[PDB]
């Protein structure tokens, strides 16, 4: 049940501003919540459809019954949910700047290289608490990464999130070959966010054929280096993407690898179809 790890929010305590998007089971808005320390704070509001099905309410709440379980800086944070009224609510920490895909789409080679690698460190942090919580993501994509107001990053949509639909181009060769989920096939997952961010919103092999996108990565083939992309972060996703999942690094280990290139800013200086790696 999703009120072992979501609060129950009163919905006096809750103010509507607009609609924001769109999502499967209902609109997406913003707003305000009133915490019970009378701060007020802005928040983003789910709502399921008037005559939804039992199974659309079971899967909008099974979301938020996953969120609920991280309390952490860069997963976003579930506020809490109204279900004793109707229309049920979801309600999280609101992110002014949105999906990152669609931002960095709008903002192409804007950011700074360390603005850039503050992302990916928060993406990564976050990845390392859920990996630690037992839980692959198995939809890691920038698409499914919200940014805030000052740039911070905080992974989304746990929908697809399982406790240890297939989204061919995020996916390790492994779990399309066999369903062979682990966190590090979320790894995998976390090189190709890489490149999205590093490629400003460029879709990860663009619209290949999903087949030709199986066969090739299988044959040994990777995503190019983004443009102007320093060799350390194209290293980065070429170790993620290592064929043999024991050889990707932990999320830890990319924890380490982001903090040193952001204490040794110069290490970014060196700059590096798909390539035969
Ligand atoms: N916490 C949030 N803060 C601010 N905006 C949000 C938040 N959650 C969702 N949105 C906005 O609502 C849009 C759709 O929500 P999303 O979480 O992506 O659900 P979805 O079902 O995946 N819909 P879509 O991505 O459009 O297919 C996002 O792209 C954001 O622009
Ligand atoms: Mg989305």
């Amino acid at each position: 049940t999703v009120h072992e790890f979501a609060k129950e929010l009163d919905a006096t305590n809750i103010s509507i501003d607009k609609v924001v998007g769109a999502g499967e089971f209902g609109e997406v808005c913003s707003g305000r919540l009133k915490l019970p320390s009378k701060k007020e704070i802005s928040v983003a509001i789910k709502t399921l459809k008037v005559g939804y099905t039992e199974k659309q309410r079971r899967d909008f709440l099974g979301e938020a019954s996953i969120m609920g379980q991280f309390d952490h800086p860069n997963i976003i944070r579930l506020e809490g949910v109204v279900t004793k009224s109707k229309p049920v609510m979801i309600v999280t920490e609101y992110m002014e700047n949105g999906s990152l895909d669609s931002f960095l789409r709008k903002h192409d080679a804007q950011f700074t290289v360390i603005q850039l690698v503050g992302m990916l460190r928060g993406i990564a942090s976050g990845m390392k608490y859920l990996s630690d919580m037992g839980y692959v993501h198995r939809d890691l994509a920038a698409r499914n990464i919200l940014i805030n107001s000052n740039l911070v990053c905080k992974v989304s949509d746990f929908g697809l999130s399982r406790v240890l639909k297939i989204p061919i181009r995020w996916t390790s060769p492994e779990a399309i070959a066999y369903r062979k989920f682990t966190s590090a096939s979320d790894v995998w997952s976390y090189g190709i966010v890489l490149w999205e961010v590093m490629s400003y919103g460029e879709r990860p092999y663009w619209e290949m054929s999903n087949q030709d996108v199986i066969k090739a990565v299988d044959e040994g083939y990777r995503l190019p280096p983004p443009m102007d992309c320093p060799a350390a972060l194209y290293q980065l996703m070429l170790d993620c993407w290592q064929k043999d999942r024991n050889n990707r690094p932990k999320f830890e280990q990319i924890v380490s690898i982001l903090d040193k290139l952001i204490r040794n800013p110069g290490s970014l200086k060196i700059i590096t179809n798909l390539l035969l790696d």
